[PDB]
């Protein structure tokens, strides 16, 4: 009765908790956990039905031609998809169309939701800004997510005056960093975990949009949403979004 | 050859929003002001002046009596008026199939970033285990929870059907330590001196939380949204019911 | 050279992770791990030269008695003391004037830091009130160091008119808990932990403290701080915020 | 019987700070308005309605001139204009001596929030792994990071002498990510419409973050702190520097 979803990745971090979600949750029967080295034959050997993968952008095209030849639906979450990949995933799936391959930056349903809210305000307010706050033992500033968030505010305020802003003196760096007109502002705090705030304000009033995450596998309750409804939309989807079916 | 701005109308135009109206109208380089009426007023100086829409924020026991009067003339009505029960709504409806091209709006909120979180709320709720509602507000104000908050709660309920009520283990309990139970969802209200009106709407599932924020610094926060319903009224004959809408979201 | 220290109650869960927080520290030796059934003549047989205790009222007195007499000094976060009790405890240090007792309810250096801030604030405002949000599995509502900091707040609020509030319609609850005439608002949503907000407030201008818990053991650097400096103050100190020394 | 209220005059008058403080000092029952100065008025008309104490808010460029008068007359002097040197200051303090009764006080901030909050942040610095601050402003602001706001980082700084610095892993970054560095400390400068002045201190360690937070809504939430410091300033003899004393914290 239950689904059939395999792991792909299933030694690495995402992977193996992708695992014992599944394993815990109650509709779906973990039908296989592969890593490097695994045959990709044991998914079509157990009936294997959908698959998460979090592999390695090395692997993932060698992984989707086989999935979508076997009609094995994908819920992707690795990286490295240039528009090239992408079209060939599109071409793989022409010859398969009742079957469905989800690739996605975040699956975290709070920020997917906050990214979206962000960008259905943005034009409606003269400032935009965007406050990230992380633990201090992250490499990269800004993170990935203020970044694309701060790219589809930016989009989404096409025509609109910049920012407004008189600052005629500052310190370096006190204004935050500039992606594509919009300030982004990263805050490096132990005790901190992974936290977005995005501001809009007018004369008046504010808006502001924060999305808290408190542990590192708070993903988890979006990656099982996509697997148990990746089948509703045939070929590819990108981003989360669409799935969560937002009137 | 330029063509003079949109002819726009106040009613109640001595009360505090109207006269608030009154000056963003003037200020507006696209819009004219062609009537500022007030109680004891007739409604005549309305079609006398060619006005084309008019902005009412006047009393519940006026507002049905000047629908009517604009509606037979043609002139589009943004109504921020509250008291509108479903008998009030139909009427309203009725009297604009005798004229096809007239458009009406009536919306309880036109600060857009009120409308906004409400709508971000909604999409929201179904999404997360638990919900809750803070609204802060400055200390002379009658009720609590406010208007807003209320409306809210039972937006995010609504949109929660069927999904299991918010986990809580509480076994002991101060009175009212818990907020105010509405539909399911708690509302606390917090008044505090040095506040204006403030709304924070949480969401939450084990690892994660988010959280929506509107904050009005000032009570004239609305008046860009009144406006943009006067630009864009014309744009859906009959009857718009809310601003959001109008936002084309 | 390290400063010999041992646990009482060791497995249990505060116990047993003071148990790893003292291994883990360079400058601290662990030379007892005692429970239940262990005869405390262990410390003194080992030369433990200070005790953290959180183990159950009905055996807290025992301990001290004897942790005393041995001029061991002991940091304990056992509640159920009465006025007797500190009484008690009182008399048992005369005989031993250079032993240390410190009994504090709460051990997190941030949480401590903001019920102080919330007492020093109190009587410049003319609105106070206190919300705390935390994980749905907890029993109480509001929770202890709510309460707790509500009455500070009362306390130093003295002679002051009340909070203004002209609320003359209501639903049951939304005015939160009246802890001595302090709202007390208590929210509960999966995906917190522990968090306390202090709102203070007078016209113009608004003061916010809040604390934010993210992990269940983040009272450990409290407990500590109290061990490395217990044998600065002589005698009985109630609470942590004296060892902070706050000038 | 009853002692008429202590008589208060505000050099500065038609500044905008000035006037505020006029129309306040009016308005306390306990004082009494006995001048109301500004450019161009002797100060002999302090003298001549028996002045006792003056809130100067001038321009730093007669400010001294103000306080030799004030300290020769005896008149104290609750003082919030800015430049103050150690030149300046010691100049104050042998006035001083000749004139034990006399009090003044010079502080940079009169707003009882924003003094509380520079004190909060300056007991809780060391005691945390990290500290960063967030200020955040109206968009017709020309100082990025606010004064206050630097200020603030300075004290942390300070505080924070002989720890280790904040911990920071970052490798790679965009300029102006991590903020502006005042002494080892990242200041983040918002700039938002719909804003007045605000500012967040952050302090955090594994497990654990406080967050200490000022907002003024309004930009005569000074008022309070100045009417503190006029009726308390006889309390001590001498130059007093900060408002943070007066507290009695
Ligand atoms: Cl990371
Ligand atoms: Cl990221
Ligand atoms: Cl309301
Ligand atoms: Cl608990
Ligand atoms: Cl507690
Ligand atoms: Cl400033
Ligand atoms: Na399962
Ligand atoms: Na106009
Ligand atoms: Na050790
Ligand atoms: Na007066």
């Amino acid at each position: 009765s239950g689904m059939r979803v395999g792991v792909l990745g299933a030694k690495g971090k995402v992977g193996a908790t992708m695992v014992r979600a599944v394993a815990a949750a109650d509709d779906l029967t973990l039908s296989a956990e592969l890593d490097a080295g695994d045959p990709l034959s044991l998914l079509t050997d157990g009936n294997t039905e959908v698959v998460i993968d979090f592999t390695h952008p090395d692997v993932v095209m060698g992984n989707l031609e086989f999935l979508i030849d076997n009609g094995i639906h994908a819920v992707v979450g690795t990286t490295g998809f240039t528009a090239e990949r992408f079209q060939q995933v599109e071409s793989w799936l022409v010859a398969k169309p009742n079957t469905s391959v989800l690739i996605a930056p975040n699956f975290a349903i709070g920020a997917v939701l906050s990214m979206h809210f962000a960008k259905q305000a943005a034009r409606f307010f003269d400032s935009a800004e965007v406050i990230e706050l992380h633990h201090p033992h992250k490499a990269d500033a800004p993170s990935g997510t203020a970044a694309r968030t701060a790219k589809l505010i930016a989009e989404a305020r096409k025509g609109l005056p910049p920012n407004p802003d008189a600052t005629s003196t500052s310190l370096p760096g006190a204004r935050g960093a500039d992606v594509d007109g919009i300030p982004v502002h990263a805050v490096r705090l132990a005790g901190l975990v992974a936290h977005q705030e995005v501001l809009f304000g007018t004369e008046g009033e504010t808006l502001t949009i924060r999305h808290d995450s408190l542990d590192r596998t708070s993903f988890v309750p979006g990656v099982l949403l996509a697997v148990r409804r990746i089948a509703e939309r045939p070929g590819l989807t990108v981003g989360l979004e669409p799935l969560l079916d937002l009137h």
